[PDB]
């Protein structure tokens, strides 16, 4: 039972990370696919103000075209000269022109030339209504930008069932970025908070494959991370933590 779960472990946890990434991927191809459109570009053109029956119109088509992709939940259009569209699922949060105008993840994004910035859930400061959902942002066209947030805990959750409840149902696992934020809990209980305010000992954020036991949120544990190869200049800087109880392994 020592080598052997490691061995199991550094595959789900490898597993659960490709399969993260594929649900980035699908997302991009849905990005890609609404933004190359026509018509989706030309009413972000406009420069000034529109009417509100153009308005409603370009509404419509923002609903037509970002709200059917399932995990889909809201969309922000906007340019650099004051016109911001947006259309969203019921409970999103609508940005001010001036908080996406001035954000300083407008600055990375350019800096992206059109691939899109990922800020998992708690990593989009100006994004508190939800801080369950992950936010994709993306230059389109020197014209504007496109501000995407998605429902994932469900494709995530059964990520997690898929390729780590395998051995236990027990197992928790958890999304943590490079400064120990919990983005995800599959538990419901942690999200939000400080891996390090639950670990008993250091967890070792952004190896490949580590594993260590100590007590995590009062049990004692295997705790084991695997870094996602997803960073880019240190933004998306995410890693796989998985707390399996010891009893199951003894």
């Amino acid at each position: 039972i020592e080598q052997n779960y490691a061995e199991q472990s550094e595959f789900t946890l490898k597993a659960i990370g490709r399969n993260i990434n594929y649900v980035l991927k699908e997302a991009n191809h849905f990005s890609e696919s609404s933004m190359l459109r026509e018509d989706i570009q030309q009413t972000l053109s406009i420069n000034h103000e529109v009417d509100q029956v153009v308005l409603a119109e370009y509404n419509r088509l923002l609903q037509r075209t970002f709200l059917f992709y399932t995990p889909s939940y809201s969309v922000h259009l906007y340019n650099f000269t004051g016109q911001l569209y947006n259309q969203g699922k019921i409970g999103y949060e609508r940005f001010t022109y001036e908080s996406l105008y001035k954000s300083p993840q407008v600055s990375e994004v350019i800096k992206l030339n059109g691939k899109p910035l990922w800020l998992g859930p708690y990593e989009f400061t100006e994004s508190s209504a939800n801080p369950n959902l992950f936010t994709s942002i993306r230059m389109i066209n020197n014209m504007g930008i496109l501000l995407q947030q998605f429902q994932f805990n469900n494709e995530l959750n059964e990520i997690f069932n898929y390729f780590g409840t395998t051995h236990s149902k027990a197992v928790r696992f958890m999304l943590v970025n490079q400064e120990g934020l919990i983005m995800m809990d599959n538990k419901g209980k942690l999200s939000g908070r400080k891996l390090s305010d639950y670990a008993g000992s250091p967890v070792v954020l952004g190896a490949e494959y580590q594993s260590r036991k100590m007590t995590f949120d009062q049990v004692e544990s295997v705790v084991s991370v695997h870094h996602l190869a997803l960073d880019d200049f240190g933004k998306m800087n995410w890693n796989v933590v998985s707390v399996t109880p010891w009893e199951y392994l003894s």
